[PDB]
RNA sequence: UUCUUGUCCAGGAGAGG
DNA sequence: CCTCTCCTGGACAAG
């Protein structure tokens, strides 16, 4: 059903002919007609209707004569009639593997979300478009424009060398090759220009294109690219939408045959160029989207990404509509869907790597199944992979990159291709996991009300929320760590680097309405004359910041609603420091004490540590005497020994007492002890005040210390050694 | 980095306090 | 010992 393409020599010269049921007149190119005499004028259906000079000429189609009436053409291909030529009939294309086609309709009808009645109506409308849909693997369309001149550098790359690659891609690239040059879309032709070809593994291979050579010349086209947040907010959100799927739009385009040159590769010994763009090609997917965008200008509320094509409404007769609308614009214009890529008539869709329900945008159901079955990284290339993968819902989730820095800070650090991981960094990332799985869906942006931001700083990262004005639910979150140049700033200036971040965002997701900015920021006239030494940034930050408020359309307030973050500490962590093996950390700390009964005296008090590393080894020991003091005193006074000598030590270092309440106090209390300023339930001074402070501090200075205590073990043999040394330091005085 | 969107890395070259 | 600029060469995800 999809027909061919036969041959046809125009005075002389060879030419591609499509049969073309549509057309009534054929067509022939504007450069062969210019010397004859026109019959007339007729009115020429088209996409653009008006009247064209039309002509009668005789020709040879595939070696037979033929005689018709004919009008001009900007194409560099004809058209032919089927009523020129009843002699001919039409004979199918053959290529290497069919689709099941018919069952692809049939998953299309079964998963659309309509009563039985509906599904009747829709079932006769595929039936009836039943030559748009690919009925082949690797087919190509045939898209009615002029062919785009691709070669527009003034000069020329050089020539790039062919290596070998792996046997068992070749094979099957052979099968998609011999399918593009039975289409005409590959003609084996030598070219000065040649680019090199590998191939990447397909989960069951495929072929890339290597065109940096090409594209280090080819200027960019004047068409812009969207940006996938833009369009993804921009959309609309009815019950009713569906998403169409383009396969290989690229091959569909024809380009000049002065331009085919530059599309050259070798492969197999022999050379091919392209007739249409190919894939890498610096503006191929500038121009596909261009063009795409441009038939589909005139149907209200509908957005495209390269290759896909949404939209949505209320009414499942206005959705039908629609389609049989889209559907007619995509088969005049030559274009070919992807059954097995798109889905119709879904309250739920996944479009553009995200899913759009009734309740908002969201993440796809099996975007979340691959996080759970995320193995821990152990490559450079694996951890990329999965921060790579994470990356998606940055939008999604405020303080994104506050939970996400240690991971980006980990690859900075490592070296080589292994990263080093700890038994920290796969909390974090279960951490990360149910994050993301207690995700929530967003808002879609609308043209009508004008764009809010929301923007607040805590000392160490600033937070961006977007929503519309009078919206509840947000559209998108941002979030943004400063820097080691962007922590020694002042609050304000923290705050306008948030600023900063939003204002970019906000510029794609504008769509030319008035920004609206709440922030704890008090005023922006006092905040142009700043005076200097409240600055402590550099002229460049503060000139960017200054050239935002000559822009009239946005507008800032004061939101004396939001949370003050600026001055909040830090909390208390509540995870428990996991621990390294013992043959890991750098030394190992045991400390005793004692107390012993003394002669108008209360006690003869001693001190007992030793400094091992590990096999175990005794590296230093000491023993000294306190003189008149409790035995817990003893205790604090080893363990406060340890960690100075532990802020000695670089690497994690290990301490053990044989006091439980040191050690249950220190890592359950001495947080709070250090806020509140030194005091016990009853809101009194704790003893050993001193010995606390001089324990905290150093837990501050090396916080890699860990502090516990378990005391027959490993441990008990040197326990053992530290309580001999305290006896004997308490007996010396 | 085939290319698009997005988040990052490195190298080199310099200039400023 | 910082900070900023602009050129080049790269990494990952899924389209």
């Amino acid at each position: 059903p999809p027909l061919l393409q036969l041959p046809v020599e125009v005075k002389k010269t060879e030419l591609n002919g499509f049969w073309d049921t549509g057309a009534q007149i054929t067509c022939i190119p504007e450069a062969f007609l210019k010397e004859e005499i026109p019959i007339g004028e007729a009115q020429i259906k088209t996409l653009h209707t008006k009247l064209q000079s039309v002509y009668y000429l005789k020709f040879k189609v595939l070696g037979r004569k033929v005689e018709a009436e004919v009008t001009t053409s900007p194409f560099d291909y004809v058209i032919i009639s089927p009523s020129d030529i009843p002699w001919y009939k039409p004979q199918p294309l053959e290529l290497t593997v069919k689709l099941p086609v018919q069952d692809f309709k049939k998953e299309l009808i079964n998963k659309a979300n309509i009563n039985n009645e509906e599904k009747k109506q829709l079932a006769k409308l595929l039936d009836k478009y039943d030559v748009l849909w690919q009925q082949w693997e690797n087919q190509v369309g045939h898209r009615k424009i002029p062919p785009h001149n691709i070669a527009t550098g003034t000069v020329a790359p050089r020539p790039q060398r062919q290596y070998h690659i792996n046997t068992k891609a070749k094979p099957s690239i052979q099968q998609v090759i011999d399918d593009l040059l039975k289409q005409g879309v590959l003609i084996k032709q030598t070219s000065v220009m040649n680019t090199p070809i590998y191939p990447v593994p397909k989960p069951d291979w495929r072929m890339v294109l290597d065109y940096r050579a090409v594209n280090k010349t080819v200027p960019l086209i004047g068409a812009q690219n969207q940006h996938s947040l833009g369009i993804l907010t921009n959309l609309v959100r009815q019950k009713y939408k569906s998403t169409i799927d383009l396969s290989n739009g690229f091959w569909a385009h024809p380009i000049t045959k002065d331009s085919q040159w530059i599309t050259a590769f070798t492969w197999e010994g022999k050379q091919h160029v392209w007739t249409r763009l190919p894939q890498g090609f610096l503006n191929s997917p500038a121009l596909f989207t261009a063009d795409v965008v441009d038939l589909l200008k005139n149907i209200p509320g509908i957005s495209v990404y390269v290759d896909d094509i949404y939209f949505s409404t209320e009414t499942v007769s206005e959705h039908l509509k629609i389609l049989e609308k889209v559907f007619k614009i995509l088969l005049e214009a030559g274009y070919i869907v992807s059954l097995k890529k798109s889905a119709l008539l879904r309250y739920e869709v996944t479009f553009l790597g995200f899913s759009i329900t009734q309740t908002g945008r969201g993440l796809t159901s099996e975007f979340k199944d691959k996080i759970q079955n995320i193995t821990s990284p152990r490559t450079l290339k694996e951890l990329q992979s999965i921060l790579g993968l994470f990356n998606f819902a940055r939008n999604f989730v405020p303080n994104f990159s506050e939970i996400i820095k240690p991971l980006y800070s980990l690859i900075s650090t490592a070296e080589g291709n292994n990263i080093k991981w700890t038994s920290e960094h796969t909390r974090y990332l279960e951490e990360i996991v149910s994050a993301l799985n207690h995700a929530g869906n967003l808002e879609q942006r609308d043209n009508e009300s004008p764009l809010v931001v929301k923007l607040n700083a805590s000392p160490k990262t600033g937070y961006i929320r977007y929503y519309n004005k009078g919206g509840q639910k947000p559209i998108a979150y941002a979030s943004h760590v400063f820097t080691n140049t962007e922590l020694k700033f002042t609050p304000l200036e923290k705050l306008l680097v948030t600023m900063h971040k939003a204002l970019i965002k906000a510029i794609d997701l504008a769509l030319g309405q008035p920004i609206e900015v709440y922030s704890p920021i008090i005023s922006m006239q006092k905040l142009q004359k700043t005076p200097l030494p409240e600055r402590k940034a550099l002229s460049t930050r503060w000139i960017t910041w200054l050239s935002y408020l000559e822009d009239p359309r946005i507008t800032f307030y004061y939101d004396k609603t939001l949370p003050d973050l600026k001055n909040v500490p830090e909390t208390v962590t509540d995870k428990k420091p996991k621990m390294l093996p013992i043959i890991e950390y750098a030394a190992v700390f045991y400390t005793n004490g004692s107390a012993i009964r003394s002669p108008n005296k209360s006690h003869s008090s001693g001190m007992g540590i030793v400094h091992a590393v590990f096999e175990l080894t005794i590296e230093h020991q000491w023993s000294i005497p306190l003189g008149d003091h409790t035995a817990q005193y003893a205790e604090i006074s080893a363990v406060e020994f340890a960690c100075k000598k532990a802020n000695n030590i670089s690497g994690p270092v290990l301490i053990v007492t044989n006091s439980d309440y040191v050690a249950r106090s220190v890592n359950e209390e001495l947080p709070f002890w250090r806020s509140n300023g030194f005091v016990n339930n009853k809101k009194k001074p704790l003893k050993h005040i001193s010995k606390w402070k001089n324990i905290s501090d150093s837990l501050l200075l090396k916080r890699d210390i860990i502090i516990v205590h378990e005391p027959t073990s490993i441990h008990t043999q040197g326990n053992n050694l530290a309580d001999k040394l305290a006896t004997q330091g308490s007996y010396t005085v």
